[PDB]
């Protein structure tokens, strides 16, 4: 049976290279690889291609080095990067599944894809940007982006260029080259007023280091075709290093460690974050709000139609990492997030966005690795639901949760597929959080074909915390309350969870009609984890969930359930 949906991810192409992706099926037990052909001639194998181009892949391979007795689910590759092409040329492509026994499947349906024309190179050094400093390069870099024809590529060569908020525009690529560091200014003045998160958000936030923000409007299409690429670094300049400032990782590579702070300690821990909180407070804000709203995130792209992020490293954000607000057709390919343990420094936020994709990423983050947000309370539907996410071939290291949906569940989070990922040391695999006042919820979320080791807290959580009035709400409360339903956990193995809360933990408020429903759990193996705690669940089943070395006497703990089923045999 042929591979489905070979495709080029949005803007995932160049004058000399094209990126291909495709669907792997639910059951990959017999598929050990995929092979890629242009005009019926072999280009190579997905596995070996990923060894060359994916930053996640050496980590994914090493993950299995420990794995005797073959306990861990073996993921398959779903991407292949075709390089060494010529400008403006059409190429045809097919993909075949390769099986354990050496045989291939029938070829996929073909795709034709054309490279782009060689772009107008614009170098920021030609506008007076210089690696020192203290040359603040905001003006040079902005000058370079301003002087940009549609289809340009702005280059930031090797060197450390301090800069304040920059403002991107449609039909461009910003390329950070090997050895380039875009360093955030620590001056709160270089980040002028930026955006409000939601239409009903009352506190204005400053600009991020990199922006695509229309001063008036969030509507998808406000910008179009924005690309940020290259193996260079974006450094937010937010925080001091931790007591132990660098660790050696499991591949023996060096990881930066950023201090873990709070609102009352930012005066000690921050750099950009110190200065922005101090400025906000002298201007009249209390600390709580100054810390929560007034630190610059690393990147905020809003209203963009077609985004492509690739190759770059993220370090040291003053607030959040990468933010996508009201975007369509976003792709994140092979980013390296090194922001542990920057307070609220999540890897990528997806907010009221549609059709998004993250693959080949390395995540080591101060907060959630991938977060999905859809607004909060009654006013939420003024905006699109967060609809359509595909998260594959990533390596999650530390962070508050690999896949997080999201607490902000207002306009609905939906159609989310997380497959063929590896998690090592992450807090949680799948984290679904809301309250009854936020409303909305998450639905049609699939978490499958993932392998996980040494989770710090839990395998899956779905909490729903009913409030209500009990009036403490910053937005209008929700009339129709929040709910999680239609969640699938399938073909997932966890070895070790070193926390103490339940391995699988579902909690609503059934007293107050707040329950989760339609949870389908199939073929999961959990070694050395605590027992489950599942309350307020309906119409759900748990089949072939095997607990070995359980840290407790019995795996299954059920209160307040209706119509579930273990194996399937019932309560
Ligand atoms: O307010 C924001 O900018 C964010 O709110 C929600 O995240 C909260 C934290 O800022 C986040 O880093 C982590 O601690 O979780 C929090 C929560 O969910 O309550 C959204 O989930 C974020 O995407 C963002 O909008
Ligand atoms: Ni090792
Ligand atoms: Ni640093
Ligand atoms: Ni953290
Ligand atoms: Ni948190």
């Amino acid at each position: 049976d042929a591979p489905q949906q070979l495709q080029v991810p949005t803007l995932a192409y160049d004058e000399s290279s094209i990126v291909l992706v495709w669907k792997a099926p639910e059951d990959t037990r017999k598929i050990v690889d995929y092979q890629i052909f242009s005009a019926g001639k072999l280009l190579g194998k997905a596995s070996d291609n990923n060894d060359n181009f994916s930053p996640a892949k050496p980590y994914i391979d090493h993950f299995y080095v420990n794995d005797k007795d073959n306990f861990q689910h073996k993921i398959v590759m779903q991407n292949f990067t075709v390089i060494g092409l010529k400008p403006e040329t059409s190429y045809q492509f097919t993909v075949k599944a390769q099986y354990a026994d050496g045989s291939l499947s029938v070829a996929s349906k073909p795709i034709t894809a054309k490279t782009s024309a060689k772009p107008q190179i614009v170098n920021v050094r030609d506008f007076g940007a210089i690696d020192d400093g203290k040359t603040l390069n905001t003006k040079a870099i902005q000058q370079a982006i301003d002087s940009c024809k549609p289809g340009c590529r702005v280059e930031i060569p090797a060197g450390t260029y301090k800069s304040g908020a920059l403002w991107l525009k449609s039909d461009m690529t910003l390329n950070l080259q090997a050895g380039a560091i875009l360093l955030g200014s620590e001056n709160p003045d270089d980040y002028p007023a930026g955006y409000r998160l939601y239409p009903y958000s009352t506190i204005e936030r400053p600009a991020s280091l990199i922006n695509a923000i229309d001063p008036n409007n969030s509507k998808p299409g406000t910008f179009r075709n924005i690309r940020i690429t290259g193996s260079g670094v974006i450094d937010g300049n937010g925080w001091l290093r931790a007591k132990t400032a660098e660790i050696t990782d499991e591949l023996g590579r060096s990881l930066p460690q950023y201090v873990a702070s709070k609102n009352s300690k930012v005066h000690e821990d921050g750099i950009l974050a110190k200065n922005q909180v101090e400025k906000a407070v002298s201007d009249g804000m209390d600390l709580k709000n100054a810390y929560g709203q007034r630190r610059s995130s690393l990147m905020t792209l809003r209203g963009v139609e077609n985004v492509y992020l690739a190759g770059f490293t993220v370090r040291n954000p003053a607030f959040h990492g990468i933010m996508n607000l009201e975007n369509h057709n976003v792709v994140a390919n092979g980013l390296i997030h090194q922001t542990y343990d920057a307070n609220n420094g999540d890897g990528i936020e997806f907010g009221n966005s549609q059709n998004v994709m993250v693959f080949n990423n390395f995540f080591d983050t101060g907060d959630d690795c991938i977060n999905f947000a859809a607004g909060t309370g009654e006013k939420a539907q003024e905006q699109e639901p967060m609809k359509g996410a595909w998260l594959f071939n990533n390596y999650f290291r530390m962070g508050h949760g690999a896949i997080v949906t999201g607490s902000h569940t207002g306009a609905w989070i939906e159609d989310i597929l997380a497959e063929n990922n590896v998690m090592y040391l992450t807090d949680i695999g799948l984290r679904a959080k809301s309250t009854s006042t936020i409303g909305g919820g998450a639905r049609n979320v699939t978490f499958r074909n993932n392998a996980m080791r040494d989770l710090a807290k839990q395998v899956m959580v779905m909490t729903l915390d009913y409030a209500d009035s009990n009036a403490n709400i910053d937005y209008p409360p929700a009339k129709i309350p929040a709910q999680f339903y239609d969640f699938t956990l399938k073909n997932v193995t966890v070895d070790n969870s070193t926390g103490k809360n339940p391995s699988i933990e579902i909690k609503g408020d059934t007293a107050n009609k707040a329950w989760h429903r339609l949870v389908h759990v199939n073929n999961v193996q959990l070694n050395n984890v605590t027992p489950t705690a599942i309350s307020d669940l309906r119409d759900s089943e748990f089949n072939k969930v095997t607990f070995t070395e359980l840290r407790g006497d019995t795996p299954w703990h059920f209160s307040e359930v209706k119509n579930v089923k273990v194996d399937g045999k019932p309560v």
